[PDB]
């Protein structure tokens, strides 16, 4: 190897050892499962009628479990939490809608997203997202309306148990 | 950006910082051209009627002086020098071509290059390749015989003139 390939094998090391310190996906992804239902939770009780669950699917389930690729890392070292997805029973008009937007926007600012973003707004589609410090809130409404949560980059708890400095096999 | 591709972005800077250390592939280059000579005229000096020019084909001149890429960084930040190409006037017998190879060996080792190998040896061809630290050392003959050699990888004198701590544009 050259001196590049050299030092960015060593630099494997020091990005693993350096997210350390944010603590495991598992821990992560029951904190944004807590995360959605205290969004839930106020967004029903902002709005008349308005009821929630987390989505029964057990195929979801698995989905959500799993979690999302990192950017730079592989998905047996670290993940990005899926909080387990937030099916809502009725769907939002207009107003009601810009209420639960503007919840999700306070709870999403907890985390350090506050870009926001909408693809449509209308009888049709509602779409509210907002990103940030990598991880994403988003309120959408097609034929139904669902709340999902995805977090940044956490290493599994199973490299936190590796010991430090050390490549994982 | 999530923090694995975050902290990957930083990771270029401080890869590039740790390289500074060594100097430029401008030097490299001249410092392993020194080297080529030396090897050649030890070996004509060991060698009866042996003799050695630089190549001066234009474009074998060029193409040395554009020097190998590196492994894990761009041509405009790193390269690894190519000394100048060196052609033997006499094709060389067994036994003058194990003088010559220890000749090269016992250069190399100065560089940290000391993993040995021949693909060949006989009348038809003869090699011997010695590589370490990111360090090529070779004497091939096929039809004539050449000396070749391939540094480690260094950073651009442009790239050294960069204040510390940021990205190349």
């Amino acid at each position: 190897p050259d001196t590049s390939r050299r030092l960015t094998g060593e630099q494997k090391i020091q990005l693993i050892d350096s997210m350390r310190n944010k603590g495991s996906y598992e821990a992560a992804r029951e904190r944004l499962t807590a995360t959605a239902r205290i969004i839930a939770d106020r967004v029903s009780a902002a709005i008349p009628g308005q009821t929630w669950k987390f989505d029964d699917d057990p195929n979801i389930q698995q989905s959500d479990r799993n979690g999302a690729l990192c950017d730079k890392l592989t998905a047996d070292i670290a993940r990005r939490p899926i909080a387990n997805s937030v099916m809502f029973g009725a769907t939002f008009s207009a107003e009601d809608f810009k209420i639960a937007a503007n919840i999700v926007r306070e709870e999403a600012a907890k985390y350090g997203a506050t870009t926001e973003s909408s693809l449509f707004n209308e009888s049709a589609k509602r779409d509210y997202d907002v990103q940030g410090n990598g991880y994403e809130f988003r309120l959408l409404q097609i034929k139904f309306a669902t709340l999902n949560i995805t977090g940044d980059c956490f290493l599994l708890q199973k490299v936190l148990d590796l010991p430090a400095g050390q490549l994982p096999p």
